[PDB]
């Protein structure tokens, strides 16, 4: 079976580039801690027992509020007056970094102004190995280059607004079947211990890992480990992706929490790199915790160093001050977990004083701007043989198709939108927020329609198929609506267990289309959708005249649209993956049955780097509408490539620190005015026996064994050859060579192009293209602008598992520069550089 | 069983009163025509033969285009590019003369561009006896002065635009069960002839026909004859109904046309005053007709006098041109039967030229906006707790109800609305148009909301009381929306044969308002519905703010709403019926079982004229909500009572117009196409008994022509006739009555005084309406409403004297807000 080296110690912060100053306030701070206050910081307080979906008790005694944790990457989740943001997936359908920069500030602004610390987001894991995998969505891109720089500036977005982003999940968590046992179990399934990814080092630096150092880079303050194990070892206790890959190579410098019900030991999280245990106790109100008091006896036991608890509380306050959390701290307004503006304040036990649990704060200010332009610049213009925009003439409009409609329920109907009911504006699980409202694409066509004085009409059952058929034949163009869903694996929608198990549009979508394009000769089809569907039985049917994605829009998604289809808005967005002719055009299956007998079941990424696009390369297929494509109301034209070379760090680290003293057990004990909530998680021993207090079957078994070598090493370390800088050794960041294009609007109307650059690394099992840079530039008819670049030395590396570094291999690179992976009409050779 | 006494002959037109001109235009014309000309005026051509669901052949020689007659009384029926009114209750709710008229105008101008020729509407027959009946929402209110006004505002609006409307059905046509007996037999009942009404002569004339003395009076010029018998007499050849009461007393000189399968005779039906056969065939397509080729031979026979075929030329086309059709002419320029371009110009065949039969044109102009305005005119409030008007700046809104949403299936995805999903803005059957557009209350509202930056969703499962609950307990206010559906009896919906089987809340209505109210201190109702349903489970309900009924409003239903709700229209609309506590506390049961064998069902109208109100009021029973009831935004006051006193005996003999030649004149002419299932005027050959087919042909005839039948001789005037609706001496005006009325609140906005008298004596309602406007007052603002009342508002039908008589019983006279608020009342002062 696949197996997960060892790597200890578990890397100290130390102040790295913009790390500095909130570093010397985290260890001026932390210094004037007990271990208890530490420990406080580390572990959340139990599931419900306060506001937000993961919280820790804080400080008290140092003014430090607990911190407050919440979802989701799209929109304040279990909350009030908030906005629903288009997902992650439509960001990067966008290609725009400035409105992911944008979204992010609006996000922030408004967990911040509810009294949220830390957001759970964005996502760029899963990356998106497979089409049908449950989560993709959440993320951005199955492109490392496009989702690492829009999860970046998506991370700035927040962290500008004064809330710690989560960079959210590390790592491979790329399937939702066999990620939780006790989920497991609920569908059937027996299995001791989660799904395992296991994939080669070359992969996971040049794909999976790809965005989180730009995560890392680009400051962002919290990441989340994973669920699922690699190479056979918990992502939240994974001592090679979070002591080696993320700290000492990616040099990060924050927090690294477990995902929710993913911390799976005390002292083997601790050693292998993990900072805080959300939501704090073992299972949900099981009253245990790995930590908590645990975490205080594997100090006072000497099993944990000091120097290990201390660097946990010193990257925890860093990130918190790196943001200025400490300047809008603000106890959370609303509670997650009822609407009344009373209750309880420890809600899962109903304990503690009654008092006012929700203030009702209206967070939303005009964001739905940003929502209602993010949505219309997402819709990607897959196919128009010249029937959009409309003009607001047509004389009868019939719009087709339940994706159309309201959800009968409400727009918020379905508990975390765990159904596909109506409009599909959010897919489902905790990366979901409650809607203010929701605009169907019914309501803002027929609005429209009617400033117009036509007729127009909307049929949302997908059987009615004689009400479709006859009404198709009589209008003057027919929009037909069509969705496929997908969430997390908690939430099973007409049996698919969060992931999809299929890509055919649902709700009789495909049946829906045909008998409308048999009937209208001007059928235009709209999908919203968490990933792509297959297209093949009509996308070149002669009626269907034009085919648009529209992602997963969130609340203004029929103004987005609307503006879209009558031109208010030239469409820019291009599709972030590859639409196959066939499910196994994508290869990468999902693991669906036990493979393992009843031990975790085995997930080989045997494809290597061969995800979507690079897949489709390698075998030659043609996909329907590649990465990168998108049709606008006007025409670019690519000219004039040109390539300039241009003219382009400490090796051990310091000894590990200890900040502040500990004290006896005695000092540890519970304080003897303090009321014990029920379900609530403690730092404090009930007493001075540390065996008695710890309640662990195994406290003192074999310890010395069960602890790594290495793992209580606090002497100075080496720096590794691709480490010491932010997001990997600051070489990497060189600028190499200079690129410029003129790209010109040709058409006849303002327009946004999305130009593309692309490297072809060479040699021979690297892909053929591989995109590295790109912008989304407007331009006036006939316009041109010259869109310049640079290649850094990152760029044209590929990681070297002998050197463990990245290196400029001797076979020729070339750049390639056009509007999509498959339309490249310009290409350079490059000169050769290291 | 009932008897229906005979009343012969035919009356003859005569160019009375506003008729004179177009009758010497009918005569001069007719006077050209030729035998089969003059029976292609009278007789449809068959069931989806031509383009519109009624049409004659015309008279091409003489450049008459055949006549298309159109469903419906609310909009063009199965057409395109049309709008879609609210129905005639809505109309009755507004308590408007001149939205009434409106709405007539508009949709006269939409029918007259489609090459339309007569509206079939609109309705004042059923009126209303039963509040469960399937089509009482067609026409206007079971109150016969309120329905009576509207009614003929409506015929002038739709005839000044050039159309002829038709005044149906005529007559006692008040219930869907047991209406025709092949319907009967397809819900599993077995009858030999239709449903009988029996009614006695005195509640006919103060209920059932005055509606129709107004359309007559009005200048109507057709009016449409019913499915139901009249004491064991069919609607369409009841020679009491049509030639005593319609054309000797009532004066109408207008056509009377069959309602569709309601012809039942050739002879009997053309001596007992029908003049136009719909759709002119005796079942549809059955390639037979009682007119047509067996009315041409019936004049060539000697059994129908030529100046009874020649009076129903004249009439029809006497209203042809008193309308002004002749100036507005074009063949239909859509087909009923199809939505294709282009077709076989026959459809029930697919015979003819194959060529254009659809010219999509836009008839709609900007008639969205009377319909936008009548639909918030028509929304009563009949409650409000100081809830209404709302802000736009409440935090959370919940819409709630499959009431306020889409129909899933498309607004028309139900063929002839023959279905109750998403919001009722039209019931069911041939009274129907297809939308243009639906605007839905969920659409409206929260565009309004959004307008706000609020917050706002709709829940629309009326079984999803998990989510209702949830978000009513979140929500700042809550609209819940619940309707109760009817139509006319070939279709039925959830077991509801036309008729309502009950007159409760339909799709879980109750319960879901309890859901709402239960956890929402702010829940606002609104109803959509044919009639009144049963409010007392919830009406006073603490958490129930307020309470609105916004009738079936066509269209622009959901922006008619928003505007009531956001304060844009102050609501002035009343109630047009009563709203009672139990379905018993109406009493007029509707005849559901046989009860007559497996012959006709005999539905005896026992109640007399006690009906809604007035059957409230007899029997001392409190409705929850009064015939004449609405709130308004603003308050009014009534004061200053003041009352002052005011200061042919013989017809001509049947006219013959034109001459009849020989058989052989009216045998089919050689060269011409006989297309299958088409009806004609034209003999086979000159041997007529098998030129007819009849079975019956030659046999008995003289002992089946009832006596007086042929009679053309002059003949006596009635007592009661001698006008237009009755002897001009019944609208002397004898009395006139005065009130102030002031707006004491602080929103401009209508009033609607309404006037009652009492007019004495031991069998007569308490109080009966008589008078009423709409008049639109500023806040502080006053006006003096004077209205006066009539011989005919103050007198009783005596049977002995067949003539209206005031009473010797002392009369009073009751000015106020509603049938039951009426602070002004005095004795009126005697007057004969
Ligand atoms: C001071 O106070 C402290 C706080 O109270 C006290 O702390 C307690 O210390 C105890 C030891 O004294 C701890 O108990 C032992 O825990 C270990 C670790 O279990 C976790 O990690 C497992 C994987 O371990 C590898 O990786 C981690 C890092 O991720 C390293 O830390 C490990 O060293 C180890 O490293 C090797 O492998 C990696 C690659 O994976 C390499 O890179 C390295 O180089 C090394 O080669 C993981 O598998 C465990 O998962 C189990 O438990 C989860 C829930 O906790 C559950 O969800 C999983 O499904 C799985 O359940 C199965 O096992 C558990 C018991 O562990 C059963 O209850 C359960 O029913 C299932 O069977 C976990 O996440 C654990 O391995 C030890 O148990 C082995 O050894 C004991 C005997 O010593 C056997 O009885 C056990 O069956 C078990 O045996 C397996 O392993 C043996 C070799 O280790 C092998 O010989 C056997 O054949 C067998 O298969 C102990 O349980 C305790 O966790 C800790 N408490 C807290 C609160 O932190 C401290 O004691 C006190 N100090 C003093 C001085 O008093
Ligand atoms: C009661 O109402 C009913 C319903 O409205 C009336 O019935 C309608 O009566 C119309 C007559 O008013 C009759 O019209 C015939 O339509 C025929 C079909 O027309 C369509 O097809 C043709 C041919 O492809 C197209 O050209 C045309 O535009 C239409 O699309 C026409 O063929 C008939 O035309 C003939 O008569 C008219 C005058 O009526 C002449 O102007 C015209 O030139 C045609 O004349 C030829 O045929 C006639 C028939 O006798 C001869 O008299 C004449 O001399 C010509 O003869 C030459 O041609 C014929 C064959 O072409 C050939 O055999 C011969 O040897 C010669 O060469 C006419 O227009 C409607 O069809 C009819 N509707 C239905 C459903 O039946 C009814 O009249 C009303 N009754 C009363 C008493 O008012
Ligand atoms: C007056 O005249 C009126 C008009 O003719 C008469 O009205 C009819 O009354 C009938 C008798 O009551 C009605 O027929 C009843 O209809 C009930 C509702 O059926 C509809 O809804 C259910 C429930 O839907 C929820 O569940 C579905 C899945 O279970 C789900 O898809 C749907 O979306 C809803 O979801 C919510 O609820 C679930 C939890 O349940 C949640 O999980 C979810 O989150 C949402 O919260 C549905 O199943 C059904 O198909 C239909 O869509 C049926 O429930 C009744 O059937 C029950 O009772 C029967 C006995 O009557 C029995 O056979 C059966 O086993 C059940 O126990 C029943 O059919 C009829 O609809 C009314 N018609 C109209 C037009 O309103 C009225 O009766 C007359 N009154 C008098 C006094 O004469
Ligand atoms: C790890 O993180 C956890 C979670 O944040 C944190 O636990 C919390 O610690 C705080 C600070 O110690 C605890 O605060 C206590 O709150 C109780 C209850 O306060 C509410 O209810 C009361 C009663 O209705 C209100 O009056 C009050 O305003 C609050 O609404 C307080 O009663 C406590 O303060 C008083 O009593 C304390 C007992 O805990 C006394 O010890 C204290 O000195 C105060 O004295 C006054 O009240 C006394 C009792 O009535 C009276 O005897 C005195 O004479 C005097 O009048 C205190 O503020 C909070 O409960 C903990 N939360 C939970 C869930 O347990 C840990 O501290 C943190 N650990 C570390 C090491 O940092
Ligand atoms: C600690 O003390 C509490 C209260 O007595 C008890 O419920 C809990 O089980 C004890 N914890 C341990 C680990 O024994
Ligand atoms: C008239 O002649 C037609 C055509 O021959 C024939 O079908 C029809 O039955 C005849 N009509 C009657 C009443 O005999």
């Amino acid at each position: 079976l696949a197996f997960s080296p060892p790597f200890y110690p578990s890397p100290w912060a130390n102040g790295q580039g913009e790390w500095a100053e909130a570093y010397q306030r985290a260890v001026a701070i932390v210094s004037q801690m007990t271990l208890d206050e530490k420990v406080n910081l580390t572990t959340g307080t139990g599931w419900e027992l306060e506001k937000c979906v993961g919280q820790t008790g804080g400080v008290p005694r140092l003014n430090i509020g607990g911190m407050c944790l919440q979802d989701s990457p799209l929109g304040i989740r279990d909350s009030d007056y908030n906005s629903a943001f288009p997902a992650g997936v439509n960001v990067a359908a966008t290609w725009d970094k400035n409105l992911a920069y944008l979204r992010g500030q609006a996000m922030g602004q408004e967990f911040s102004d509810k009294g949220i610390d830390v957001q759970l987001g964005p996502a760029a894991g899963p990356l998106g190995r497979s089409p049908d995998g449950g989560r993709n969505w959440e993320g951005f891109s199955p492109d490392p280059a496009l989702t690492g720089v829009l999860f970046a500036e998506t991370i700035k977005g927040i962290q500008d607004a004064g809330v710690v982003a989560t960079a959210k999940h590390y790592i491979l968590n790329e399937q939702e079947h066999f990620r939780q046992v006790a989920e497991a179990a609920g569908y059937g399934f027996n299995i001791s211990d989660t799904i395992s990814s296991n994939v080669d080092d070359k992969t996971i630096h040049e794909m999976y890992l790809w965005p989180f150092a730009d995560a890392v880079r680009a400051g962002v303050g919290a990441i989340m480990c994973s669920y699922n194990q690699i190479n056979n070892s918990y992502g939240c206790q994974n001592s090679y992706t979070l002591n080696k890959l993320l700290k000492a190579e990616l040099g990060f410098q924050g927090f690294v929490m477990s995902d929710w019900g993913a911390h799976h030991s005390g002292v083997g999280s601790a050693l292998a790199g993990l900072d805080m245990s959300m939501p704090g106790d073992i299972t949900f109100d099981s009253a245990t915790s790995f930590w908590g008091t645990n975490l205080t006896i594997a100090v006072l036991n000497g099993t944990v160093p000091q120097w290990r608890v201390d660097d946990m509380a010193v990257r925890i306050m860093a990130a918190y001050y790196k943001v200025g959390r400490d300047r809008l701290y603000q106890p959370p307004n609303f509670s997650s977990w009822t609407r009344d503006e009373y209750g309880f304040k420890y809600f899962y036990p109903q304990e503690g004083p009654y008092e006012k649990v929700n203030h009702f704060v209206n967070v939303q200010r005009n964001h739905s701007e940003v929502i209602r332009k993010l949505g219309a610049d997402s819709t990607v213009l897959l196919k128009n043989n010249n029937a959009l925009p409309l003009t607001g003439k047509e004389r009868k409009v019939a719009i087709l198709g339940e994706d159309a409609g309201s959800n009968s329920y409400g727009a918020n109907g379905c508990s975390d939108r765990g159904c596909d009911n109506g409009t599909l504006a959010m897919a489902w699980g905790s990366g979901t927020a409650e809607f203010p409202y929701l605009v169907t694409p019914e309501q803002a066509i027929q609005a429209e329609v009617l400033k117009h004085k036509g007729s127009v009409y909307a049929i949302t059952d997908n059987w009615a198929l004689s009400q479709v058929e006859t009404l198709a034949k009589q209008a003057s163009v027919s929009l037909v609506f069509v969705n496929s869903d997908a969430g997390e694996g908690y939430i099973s929608v007409d049996g698919n267990e969060g992931d999809r198990n299929n890509l055919t549009l649902w709700k009789n979508g495909d049946n829906l289309i045909k008998a409308a394009a048999n009937n209208c000769n001007n059928t235009i089809v709209v999908i919203h959708s968490v990933g792509p569907v297959l297209v093949d039985e009509w996308y070149d049917h002669p009626n269907v005249t034009a085919i648009l994605w529209a992602g997963l829009p969130g609340q203004e998604s029929g103004n987005s649209l609307a503006d879209v289809l009558y031109g208010r808005v030239n469409p820019g967005a291009k599709s972030p993956f590859t639409w196959g002719k066939t499910r196994e055009a994508y290869g990468d299956y999902l693991v669906r049955e036990l493979n393992n007998g009843n031990g975790a079941p085995q997930d080989d990424f045997s494809e290597g780097v061969f995800i979507d696009y690079r897949g489709f390369d390698k075998r030659n297929e043609t996909p329907i509408y590649e990465f990168g494509h998108g049709l606008s109301y006007t025409t670019f034209n690519y000219s004039g490539l040109h390539i300039q070379v241009l003219n382009a760090v400490a090796t051990e680290t310091g000894a590990a620190p200890t900040f502040g003293q500990v004290g006896n057990a005695s000092d540890y004990v519970y304080p003897e005015g303090l009321t014990r909530i029920s379900k609530f998680i403690y730092p404090w021993l009930n007493s001075t026996d540390l065996k008695a207090s710890s309640g662990d079957p195994y406290y003192g078994v074999d310890t010395a064994e069960h602890v790594p070598e290495g793992a209580t090493d606090g002497s100075p370390q080496p720096v590794l050859p691709a480490g010491g800088g932010s997001g990997g050794n600051p070489r990497l960041y060189d600028e190499l060579i200079r690129v410029s294009v003129t790209v010109k609007n040709t058409g006849r109307v303002a327009g946004d192009a999305v130009p593309q650059l692309y490297v072809s690394l060479g040699g021979p099992n690297e892909p053929k293209v591989v995109l590295r840079k790109f912008d989304r530039l407007t331009l006036k008819p006939s316009e041109e602008t010259v869109w310049t670049t640079t290649l850094t030395r990152r760029d044209l590396s590929n990681w070297d598992v002998a050197a463990q570094d990245w290196v400029i291999t001797s076979y020729p690179k070339k750049v390639h520069v056009g509007s999509s992976s498959r339309q490249l009409p310009l290409h350079a050779a490059l000169p050769k550089v290291q």
